[PDB]
């Protein structure tokens, strides 16, 4: 991570199945150094939440209430909820990542494999973040 670029605007995420633009890297936050989410209102117009009892569960710091999928049907991630706040969690394996100016397409299995550093919000910062921003 020390040689990563802390410039998320360099990348865009496309659904690996239908190629639709899911979001810019600028719309991603990492939560408690683990979960990569997109909490913007615009992103909510692009996914559907469906039931998936294999993935739903109650955790100490969040609950998983469903699976997030693209309008085309391709799974994208999970719907986490922390203290009533929605955390749409993206699994990088469901997307194609495009880097600007070089426009080269890439696929990854884990977020740590993508050499980009994103802004972090610990769980303890979420209520404040949603109240103000
Ligand atoms: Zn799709």
């Amino acid at each position: 991570a020390k040689h990563y670029k802390n410039n998320p605007s360099l990348i865009t995420f496309l659904c690996k199945n239908c190629s639709v633009l899911a979001c810019s890297g600028e719309d991603i936050h990492v939560i408690e150094k683990m979960h990569h989410v997109n909490m913007t209102p615009e992103f909510k117009e692009l996914y559907i939440v469906r039931e998936n009892k294999a993935l739903q569960k109650k955790c100490a710091d969040y609950q998983i209430n469903g699976e997030i999928i693209c309008k085309c049907g391709q799974a994208w991630g999970t719907m986490m909820v922390h203290k009533g706040l929605d955390l749409p969690c993206l699994k990088i394996r469901n997307f194609v990542v495009v880097f600007k100016n070089n426009s080269t397409k890439k696929q990854y299995k884990k977020w740590v494999e993508l050499p980009i550093t994103f802004p972090n919000l610990d769980y303890s910062e979420l209520e404040h973040h949603h109240h103000h921003h």
